[PDB]
Order: structure tokens, then C-alpha cells, then sequence
């Protein structure tokens, strides 16, 4: 997984953004776009993986989510926005170390990524409340994973990292800042009594009393609780580096393996949704580390890319400030490897979701956007340089169409007597166009690609 966070003064439009590539173990695993209405929410929750049993409040809020189609390993809702316009994405798998694990081991019947959005998001009305509730739950139930979780509302963006079986810390991202986060513990310099931090009440004592601090001065949480491994230099740090080079080129050096890249960054410009999607789809373009590029075989395969075959979904959760609250929450969504898809700006204030995004099952169905998008990216992968121009045209054409629909829908919001019905229609238009354009792209690739098959023999006349 790769996560990107953007504070409200750092975005081009004054919105907050939290985002993540939901990357799994297998390349393909069908995803659905689903609104969980309060009557559909469990009050007595039991996980599949850990069998943790969690009693939940009787007043859940409606929320969007991205559950797995195949429920063998549980729901895995990934991310969403609730009816209070709070966004949450869980999780970014991070790292730990043996010293803190020796003190606070994983809890095998605790909470995991399978569960987190389901047991937190419906019950909070601010990002800060999200942080606090998750912290309480970690203390009450424990966890069996090292995870990073993002929260946002129209004011604030928070990043929480879990530490051992029960501990945690969280940082409020400055308004004018952004973060790029890979599968490695991220929080660095940490001021315990700061207004911009929250953590386990015992976290400082845990550190001080057990000689966990490797530094001569101050507290750096990933120095203390995280990793700086050889594997980090190829699996994690280059992703951070590539993102920071894109947003902060003059503040970022030329070593992708760097272990102490800053957590909090300041870009040289305001950041768009298009920008975030670009970084979340990237593969070290214009470097020797690009698997589709000109580098040696060993250089081309050295680093884990951000766009990748096992992108199951990508979401950019946006809470806007230039609009009435009923259309503030936008759940941008796409499926499959990010090289050949586009995020679609679904309004989150709806009771149901469009069929092409809701209906994936374990049966291969090219009328569904999960299967259609995966098929497109796989074909694209077989000859990237051949297909990339059509890909590029499609991205501009599709995003332009989405924004036209969004702008038109936003402009006519006042006086709508049934908001949810109005926005479900807008989401239907968005999904219909997204499917038509995805399908036309694949068709164009198949048509031109068929001309270039190995199994050919043409008379040149």
C-alpha cells in the first residue's frame, strides 16, 4: 500500500485529501463499492481472521466502503466517508521492531485491517474523534498487525500508527503540508505535549523506562518503534522519495534509499486530485528504476513501484470546503492496477452505489468495472510504450468528463428536494461514462494491439 495525505491549505481547492492504494497479496481480488446504511451495520461484530468480538454502539452513521466481493477472509471495507463528512482509510501496513514487540506483543485475537473502518468510522463525528476511538479500541482489544490509518474532516488530517499489541501515536498533518507514506513506520520527530499529537497515555514512559530510545536527544517514533532495514531501502523509501521529488523537487536529494526522508513535507505548489492519482499510479517514470523503462533488468526490478499489479482499489477521500456540506464528501474511486484506470469522483452522500462499481463477484464479468479495469491494465502491461499514448488520451478525456458532471451537479444543488436521489443520479452518470470510456480504451488497445501480434504475417501492399 501507498498513502498520500494533503492538508486543507496544501490542496488546490481548499479540500482535505486522504488516499491509499489498497494493495493485496494476490494480484486480483474483486472489490465492491458499497454504502452501509445504519440498519445494515452490525451491533455485535466478530472478525473472520482473529475472531475478535466487538460490541458496537446502536447509532452507527451511514458510510461508504470498499468491501471485498469474496468474504472468505472477512469484509475488508478499506476506506470511506460517513454522513458527518469524516473520512477514514485503514490500513497502510507499516513496520515495527523486536524491542517494542518484546514489551507489547501482538494480540492474536485482536483487531486488524479486516475490521478497522467497520468498528471506527460509523461512530465518530470528527477526524480527531476517529483517532481517539481507534486508540481506545487498540487498548481494549489489541491488534495483531502494525498499521497506519488516516482520518480527515473538512478541517483536519490525522495519521495514526499502531505500535505493538496495544500502543499507538498520531500526528495532525499541518494545514499546508502533505505526506507520502509507504509500508514502513512514518512518524518521525514527536512532541508529546503538542496540540498536533495524540498517543498512548503511557507511550513516553514505555520509551524512557525500557531504554527504547536510540537517539541522544529528543524522540523520533520510527527510530524508536519502527525500522530502518535493508529491505526498507528497496521496498519503501524509494516510493516516499519519488513522491517527495514530484511535490518538493528542490527540497529532496537524489538518493531513493534514504532512511530519514521527512514525514511532513511542504510542496512547491498546491496539490490536485490529478497530482495524487499520478503519484499513486507511478513506477519511477524517467528513472532507471522504471520497470517499463530503459534501465538494466536488475535496476528495473530493484524497487517496489507505487502503481502495481496488485492495486485492488485506489481511493482518494476528499472533504471539500468550497461547497454546501451535502456535497462536500467525495469518494474518488478506481479498481485494478492504477496504470490504466481513472478515479471517479463519487458523491458520498448517497444511500446506494452504481451497479458497475457495486456488483463484482468471483465470476469474471467484463460489464463490471473491477474486471474490466484489471483486464485493461494487464493488456497494457504487455507493451506499455505501445499503449501509453491511448492511456494518456483516455485519462484527460475521462477526467474532463467527470469534472464537467461534477461542476454541473454542484451548480444545481440548491433547492433539490431529494438530495440523495439527485446525487445517486449524478453518480450513475459518472459510472456510466467511466465504464463507456474504460471500455472504449480497451477496445482501442485490442484493435491496435491485434495489428501488432506476434502471430501475424502481412503482405506490405
Amino acid at each position: 500500500c501507498t498513502s498520500i495525505l494533503v492538508g486543507k491549505k496544501a490542496s488546490i481547492d481548499g479540500s482535505t485529501l486522504i488516499s491509499r492504494n489498497d494493495d493485496g497479496h494476490e494480484a486480483l481480488d474483486p472489490q465492491r463499492f458499497v454504502v452501509v446504511n445504519p440498519e445494515d451495520q452490525p451491533r455485535d461484530y466478530t472478525s473472520v481472521i482473529s475472531k475478535v468480538n466487538v460490541k458496537l454502539p446502536d447509532d452507527p452513521q451511514r458510510y461508504t466502503s470498499i468491501p471485498n466481493s469474496i468474504l472468505t477472509n472477512g469484509i475488508w471495507p478499506a476506506a470511506g466517508i460517513n454522513s458527518s463528512n469524516v473520512a477514514m482509510s485503514a490500513t497502510e501496513t507499516i513496520t515495527t521492531n523486536s524491542r517494542v514487540q518484546g514489551l507489547d506483543p501482538f494480540v492474536e485475537n485482536g483487531l486488524g485491517e479486516e475490521d478497522l473502518v467497520t468498528v471506527v468510522l460509523p461512530y465518530v463525528k470528527s477526524a480527531r474523534e476517529g483517532v481517539k476511538r481507534l486508540g481506545s479500541l487498540l487498548e481494549e482489544y489489541g491488534t495483531y498487525e502494525p498499521n497506519g490509518i488516516s482520518f480527515a474532516d473538512n478541517e483536519e488530517v490525522w495519521w495514526l500508527e499502531t505500535i505493538g499489541g496495544h500502543h499507538w501515536a498520531a500526528v495532525r498533518i499541518p494545514d499546508d503540508a502533505y505526506v507520502v507514506a509507504p509500508n514502513r513506520m512514518n512518524i518521525d520527530q514527536f512532541d508529546f505535549d503538542s496540540d498536533d499529537t495524540l498517543c498512548s497515555s503511557d507511550l513516553k514512559d514505555l520509551i524512557d523506562n525500557n531504554n527504547l530510545n536510540p537517539d541522544f536527544e529528543n524522540y523520533n517514533l520510527r527510530h524508536i518503534f519502527g525500522s530502518a532495514s535493508i529491505k526498507d531501502t528497496v521496498y519503501n523509501n524509494p516510493r516516499t522519495w519519488y513522491g517527495q521529488k514530484f511535490f518538493s523537487p528542490d527540497d529532496t536529494a537524489d538518493d531513493p534509499m534514504e532512511q530519514d526522508l521527512p514525514f511532513i513535507c511542504h510542496a512547491n505548489r498546491k496539490i490536485s486530485v490529478e497530482d495524487v492519482k499520478f503519484v499513486l499510479s507511478s513506477h519511477f517514470e524517467n528513472t532507471k528504476y522504471d520497470v517499463y523503462g530503459s534501465g538494466s533488468q536488475s535496476d528495473k526490478t530493484l524497487f517496489r513501484p507505487i502503481g502495481i499489479n496488485r492495486n485492488h482499489n485506489v481511493h482518494i477521500l476528499q472533504i471539500r470546503n468550497n461547497v454546501p456540506t451535502e456535497i462536500a464528501g467525495i469518494h474518488w474511486l478506481a479498481y485494478g492496477a492504477n496504470t490504466f484506470n481513472t478515479v471517479v469522483p463519487f458523491y458520498a452522500n448517497v444511500n446506494d452505489t452504481p451497479v458497475q462499481y457495486k456488483n463484482a463477484t468471483g465470476k469474471f464479468d467484463l460489464n463490471n468495472m473491477y474486471w474490466l479495469s484489471c483486464t485493461t491494465a494487464l493488456l497494457g502491461d504487455t507493451d506499455y510504450d505501445f499503449y501509453v499514448d491511448m492511456r494518456n488520451d483516455y485519462e484527460l478525456d475521462a477526467m474532463s468528463a467527470y469534472r464537467k458532471i461534477q461542476n454541473d451537479t454542484d451548480a444545481d444543488i440548491s433547492g433539490q428536494k431529494d438530495i440523495e436521489k439527485y446525487l445517486e443520479n449524478a453518480n450513475k452518470k459518472l459510472a456510466d461514462v467511466a465504464f463507456e470510456k474504460q471500455n472504449k480504451l480497451l477496445g482501442d488497445m485490442v484493435t491496435t494491439g491485434s495489428n501488432n501480434m506476434k502471430l501475424r504475417y502481412n503482405l506490405n501492399d
